């Protein structure tokens, strides 16, 4: 996976690749990993096997899923954690003494309030210019960093360039590219 | 095991091999891994040792076992998870940070509503053309992909060809082949 | 251990060896692993160290220990699981994602209702001709398979031949042989 | 440790060595591992570090510590398990699927009712002639087996010979030898 | 990370580097690891991924976050442990038999009451001259020890020198340096 | 990688995908790198891209002493490849008899007018009647080729393409474009 | 694999299954690949299919210097097989005395007019009086042959078939058809 | 650490070294590991990181901390275990099947009632002449054993000699030596 | 480390960061230590700082016998480097064919008027058309150079600088200042 | 161990602690054991006390053939030390290029009128401009020396003492007394 | 095992326990097996009883070429012991410089009129001023001897006895009776 979020000027963008697999076996589809949730867009980290519950949970919430500030995203995903446990019987533990782990990344978020990342359903970050997640994200970060200050490139174009870089070098990332842009409030 | 599901035109099909073992020792029988549940057919993944409880649970449910839509299959297997714990004292945990694991696959499903797969009793997928599970599934996927667009082949015939491929190359798959077809609503 | 069950004609049989050990050290006795439970015979898998509680539990049950059908054996051993936990404070967990393990085998059963095997106190199987368990069972299965269709051999004789094979080749199986026969209802 | 129990004629005996250590460091004393409990004698298996609670528990019980039959010893040590958990906050788990382990041995017992062994606070055995436990027990078993049928040797003398053998060959067994004899009822 | 605390004369100081990472990937920022909590300064140990909850918890407490004595810091962080569990569903276990582990370090603290360190949310230390934590702390300790008795250097200057040493030699420490000083009561 | 060989009628074929990587990082490339013309044979290389240059240089440099049209010839030729690797390039290729089957011991598939062959551990040579495949996508390829081999409208080249297509469809370590070469049997 | 040898009366027999695989993937084949005629003896090969070609080529190429009709002859012959593997084919077959029993050290079973034999680690040779078997299905085979050996209506060939049948019945790594050869004792 | 207790004549003594570390890094101090608790002295085993809670707990108890007999010490430290769990949320588990482990040692104790050692907060020992704990204790035991019968040496002098030996040979033991003596009742 | 090579138009470039460490402890230094002038080529060294001195001493001492302007020349030259390491400096550099891709087998990148090259395990030599990079920050560098390569205002030197900048930005084991050298193609 | 070398102005210094152990058990000693006079140089030995006697005997016995006043001389000298260890004392000192940085490969620090040096794996020699340190207490020492190096009142000897003091203060495997030797640069 | 050596005044002593085992099983014995008279020296052997016979046979057979009265003599003698073990008895005794301290590398303690010595890995020889000990009970022994060494009424023999007594008291792998030999210094 290569998923990125970008912020520049009065616009934000979220970009993602399309590859979905059950382990090493590719699954052909009719984008599955980027979800519209109200007027936000959420890009899911991790294995395809865990997408259906997350899509069903976030899209079903509706009004109680508030994402336009860091505190709102934080309180919302605390509620996502509780719903996973009580309704779907899924565990999402966090221990403070654990080091950084990629499998604890939940999602990136883009809306008119800004661009955000969620770690372990509890730790929420806000980003000023860009960030990315998944197996192709290091390639994406280098690309977006190299081109961000170009005057002819908006947030959507920078996000596309980020995903292109991930697809170019990562075997676990593949075309087509899905990009959505949103104007800041 | 090689178990497949196929959808083409106004018909769906489910196909499975017959090999059942306790570990490395083969068990001779009078098909054990494909179960009629109401008007659906369910193909069980995993070891033969865990078949009896699953067969007893699914066939005993009756009316509360609804499988003709993705949401119905989802809610039904959430109930299967609870029954396993409360009635049969069997555990089926899911952690979100876990990667893809073959031992979390529950079953494939075929009925007049379509063809489905269930992962970890919670994550439900719908398939457009075909899918397969078990040790011989990679051979089966290649075979079904190669022949799906043949105008002379219906869903039942494609499923047979899928199971044939699994039997040909996988030591843990064996004849005879069991195939059932159902007309879409 | 080599323990077998056989069914042929109007008779069933259960056969077992006599070797009992605490680890690698042999224990001399005055058969310990085959138990009469009402009008059934139960052959215990696993270490000698866990025999006393199982013998005490099964023989103490009496009327609530019903074993003449697959469903009865199933419900009975669900109750055995609960008694082990609540009365004797012993754990018998099952996880669905676990593969086949020999240490989960509980027993073989022979009575006028047929011949049965119990796995993990929850999964119950019925056998048509024969089966065996323990370290010498592969030798036993080969022997019984080779001689089953002999017109001069009844169920008791086939079971003896099964245990003989286990004793011949397995260091963890030893004479004398204990065989009991029961007429089918 | 080398601890043995013997039964012959109208007498039983229990024998033990004297070595006590905290790990590899020897502890000099004013026998610590053989305990008088009412009119029985109990020989403790395992590390010296766990002796004080066991001595305090068994000797404090008094009348509710009944040991003269297999069933009595069984029910008594079920109560010992509960007291360890509820009063002393010590765990003694048993899983049925576990293999034989020396660290699950609790004690040998000798009284006018016979000679007994307790495994995992739940599984109780009765012995006809002799048995032994601890690091020197294999040497002891060979010695007692070789001399048991000697007409000039009683149960006490056979037990001494058993402990002598353990002391001779096992570095974790040491003199002096402690032997107690009891007449059968 | 290199974070230090210093006490000398009528002044204390806290010093920290600026490097923040998600694993091996650096995160560019607009100091994130040093937090003003009332009139104290708290420097956070461990991964950047766990900063947001800790910052949100400590700054939200307000009056119930008392830090000017060893006992106050102790009782306050016991409450931090409970809030993490009950409000944020985060675990912070301590076992007494565990050895020293760097991942159990919580923070260093500097205020008008003195300089403190917190280990595992339960064990609180007070320091007379200085201490440091994180991957560059050994370099920092050597530097501060070498220069502490210099008559021209106050607590703030000694802390800067400590962080400089960490930045010089540790790849996981980077400029700019953040230092805050506070007068003792 | 998905590489296949096929034999049907008077024709044989060899097919391969194009993906080449240094570990997990893709390398953009130029004609197919893993299928090599060696005289009038075609050789498809198994394993990591990092070990391709020496193998390409060795096989193409041999010329006349690289004889591949029979099982025995392929066998003796690759014994010589083993010796050259050790003595000229200082590379080790050990075989122990007690070792089990390992995919990292696969060397190559071969197609020429003498037939279709596979080489394991530079010493064990097999001949195939209808088809075979190697690499991470080969199980998908085998299922596809098995399912379509008896089709009267499909020749050896077409069956090989279908094999590589299946590997590309399902294996993340296999990618288009597909390279196929056909040769008439002698 | 299930391979057995039997001796009874004036006849010996060798029996084997037909399943051959590259790892977990089955290879379709042609006559039985794992039983080899070597002069007037029959040799049944243990272990992975990947190591069959060199062993077949070595044993069948020896000819006159491959003498197998006594325990000492089989012993000296397979010492020479060990040396040829190392010097000609550059394959290692080490033995350490302190190693325990390992199934991957089994080389073959042998049947000829001199008797029935087994070879372990190319150095340790055994002679059998009634029967033995090797491979993943051998425990089932041993039980079957033991149960039926004393039947007056069954000769060595029939007992061997029954042994292989038992292996095929219960072992997933054993498959039909069954190959049996009988030889009269000298 | 080297901590010892000695008993001779009408006097007992407790001796300890001064080295305190956070892992491999030494901490300079203004003795931290020997605590006065009422009229007893308690020497703490294990890492410096766990000292503050133990010091705070034992010194805060006061009258309910009774230590002058084996049974009193036993009941007192059972209460210490409960307080650690309920007040400080610290775990101190004991399993009976565990072997001897140095990390389960709690403390040595010296008072007018005698000299004691506590293992796993539950198992209490009394010593006749001497004992020691920590990384330098083997050197200390050899020294004290060699000199105990010297007529010119009292309990305090023997304890000093014990700690001297630990300091001489153990890198994790360091001067100065702290010794306290108490007259037996 | 972040080291890159670039080729565009009539120019090539090599770029590297400056960070050098003994393990986790930084060493302050002097000109760039990891980029070496060897005749009229520039060589960027992969791996730990601890192994730089012998490699610098060996390559710069060779002189005329160190020929690097073609793939074959670089190949033969580094075969000789392998032999010198063993015979003169008593250092081992083994390669086994069955080993997978490993980053610790990377030797160097090379830039000269003949083109841009990479050397793996002293034996496997690659030529690059546009760019490549090695070391802990190379993935960031590859993404940056790929994103900007087709810019008409950027030459090979500028693209290399941008590559190293990206590595320094995100990798803790890469640090300023940046060292870049450009060479005109023959 | 804490051993340091310093260079400042016209003087160099070498400093070391005194702690020597067989494993965890301290050995009481006599002058400093880990700093050796070799001609007019001083050599500070890294690693376990158990390996000191052979190294002391070898270096002090060499005499004239032990030349240490330049980087190349130190390099050639310790290549000879490696050969003597193998041929005379039957001790192995292997280096593999693909190995990462390891503290157990550190041999010694050196101080003489030619400068201050460090030797890694008997083959890789470094020269230092201001200071360096080795052993378990070296990180504390580096921080101390870095913090005080630019003090106008401190010479090379005083900076080295301060370095060893820091190691002794914080490292349990470092202990007083401190041994320091100074030498004037040529 | 507890074995010690002591030096005080004009006398040295060597002391040892008597316990000998094959693994965990005790072997009953005869005079002390682990202390050997070699000419006019006494040698106490470390390690398992299983390796005593060759060492006893080698050292006692040497005679005149076994010189032990100085550190250099002991050193050269045990270099020769290493060579004899390899060439005559086919036993390996490797040393790698990068290895840490290991108790299984201890060879022996030595006492004679020249002083008291210890040998590590057949190559590293130490001389002791007051005392030392080896084996599983040595830490107890060191503490005892340290505590009593300065007693005016105790000679070297008495201090050694006290050392072995301490080992026997606390170590399960040490047992009575105690064997002590004293020798006057030259």
């Amino acid at each position: 996976t290569t998923c990125v979020v970008v912020r520049k000027g009065d616009e934000v963008a979220i970009g993602a690749d399309a590859l979905v697999t059950f382990g090493d076996t590719r699954l052909s589809r009719a984008n599955q990993k980027v979800i519209p949730v109200g007027d936000s867009f959420v890009g899911l980290a991790g294995t395809t096997a865990h997408f259906p519950v997350m899509r069903s949970l976030l899209t079903g919430m509706g009004e109680e899923c508030r994402l336009h500030t860091r505190d709102d995203v934080f309180r919302t995903f605390l509620k996502v954690h509780e719903k996973l446990k009580n309704e779907y019987f899924i565990n999402t533990k966090e221990d403070e003494d654990d080091p950084y782990e990629s499998s604890q990344i939940v999602c990136l978020i883009a809306n008119s309030g800004g661009i955000f990342g969620v770690y372990s359903y509890r730790e929420v970050f806000s980003f000023d210019r860009f960030w990315g997640i998944g197996s192709g994200r290091n390639y994406a970060l280098g690309a977006m960093h190299a081109v961000y200050d170009r005057t002819d490139l908006d947030a959507g174009a920078i996000a596309r360039i980020g995903v292109e870089a991930g697809i170019e070098f990562d075997k676990s990332s593949a075309a087509p590219i899905d990009v959505h842009t949103v104007r800041l409030q």
